């Protein structure tokens, strides 16, 4: 039978900003989609996969030692020294526990893809904090630590074969910067991201987040960045985005793991985000990815912030990944004309290396 894995420590609650309580990236995110998973009856309903640490040895999977040794550190620091470093990066808080969660989140993800590869589940869903994907190899950034998407990918091949297929379906509102470099130049793991760029002026505040970037060397086609400008966007925008790009994209790469570094901030009443991405748009990409690597698909929690909408968009994943039924949605709403812009330039960069896209 078809089997969710769904994996939650309340342990990763324990990060937290001493500096401003009401930091957006709260400890009660995770804690809050865990009970929303409850109240609608989606936790009994999966097999719970436990958490673990991950080891320094898989931290270097993705990142330098000195970076690992630096963030190691903090666990034994006095709050002036927690402030000092984590102001040497952009967008970090530090307490003496952030370390710890981190491990916990990737070392979650690692069991998860391992209980996915091993057969022992179908799918599964990560509540994990702190997030990753715009760690770097050697630097933490923007809430995140370590590359957990990018860490569970390069695990996974440790456990499989080094030519192992990941796709990264990155849908959180912002470029998963660091997911993206760790990558460049690989043609084993293809990485698709979905984001809010506004000519480079939405964080992480790149050019490297255009749809021109295609990928390095043997990576070239292999990076797919899909950059939204001009304000507001939808389910039809990501629909149609889906439709047009990611998966006939991904269906020529074929895949034989999917992850997805879901982000829940592209969600209406995110107020990081902008954007009005509903709990049936992500059932409806949820359920276009399950289509990929045999259903082999891990859901990893990267940012949103608006607690009820994260809560809501969350359960709405794992309730497809489960076998429910899916949204009725289709592709007859127009879109916004920059992101028709948008689909078009992706359609342009990427039309050399897949031959099953659409001019226009
Ligand atoms: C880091 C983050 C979201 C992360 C996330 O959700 N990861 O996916 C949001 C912060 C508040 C932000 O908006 C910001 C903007 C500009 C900036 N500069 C120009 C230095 C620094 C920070
Ligand atoms: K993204
Ligand atoms: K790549
Ligand atoms: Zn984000």
């Amino acid at each position: 039978s078809p089997i969710t894995g769904l994996v939650y420590d309340q342990r990763m609650m324990l990060h937290h900003n001493m500096w401003d309580s009401h930091h957006p990236e709260l400890p009660q995110r995770i804690s809050r989609i865990f009970s929303r998973h409850e109240e609608l009856r989606l936790l009994s309903r999966c097999h719970r996969i436990p958490a673990r640490l991950a080891t320094e040895e898989e931290l270097a999977l993705c990142h330098s030692s000195k970076h690992i040794s630096i963030i190691k550190s903090s666990e034994h620091m006095k709050p002036r020294d927690l402030n000092r470093l984590g102001d040497e990066y952009n967008s970090i808080f530090i307490s003496n526990e952030s370390y710890t969660c981190a491990l916990l989140a990737a070392g979650s993800c690692f069991n998860s893809a391992q209980a996915i590869l091993t057969g022992q589940v179908r799918n599964a869903v990560a509540i994990v904090r702190p997030p990753g994907h715009h760690a770097e190899k050697d630097t933490a950034c923007g809430f995140c630590f370590f590359n957990t998407a990018a860490l569970t990918a390069r695990y996974a091949q440790s456990i499989t074969r080094e030519s192992l297929r990941v796709l990264i379906v990155d849908w959180d509102v912002h470029h998963g910067n660091g997911t993206q470099h760790i990558f460049e130049e690989d043609d084993s793991v293809l990485y698709i991201s979905l984001h809010r760029y506004e000519d480079g002026a939405f964080f992480p505040n790149s050019e490297d987040a255009n749809y021109d970037k295609v990928g390095l060397g043997k990576g070239r086609g292999y990076n797919v960045n899909i950059p939204w400008n001009g304000g507001k966007m939808g389910d039809p925008e990501y629909m149609a985005a889906f439709h047009h790009l990611v998966m006939p994209i991904a269906r020529e790469f074929a895949p034989e793991l999917v992850l997805v570094s879901a982000g829940f901030d592209a969600a209406r009443g995110d107020p990081l985000g902008g954007f009005q991405v509903t709990p049936e748009g992500y059932a409806h990409l949820t359920h276009q990815l399950m289509s990929l690597a045999a259903g082999r698909v891990l859901i990893i929690l990267e940012g949103g912030y608006n607690l009820t909408s994260i809560s809501e968009s969350m359960s709405m994943c794992t309730s497809m990944l489960l076998g429910d039924s899916p949204p009725s949605l289709d592709h007859l709403t127009p879109l916004k004309t920059s992101a028709t812009v948008s689909i078009n330039n992706v359609l342009r960069a990427h039309a050399p290396f897949w031959s099953s896209l659409r001019v226009n």
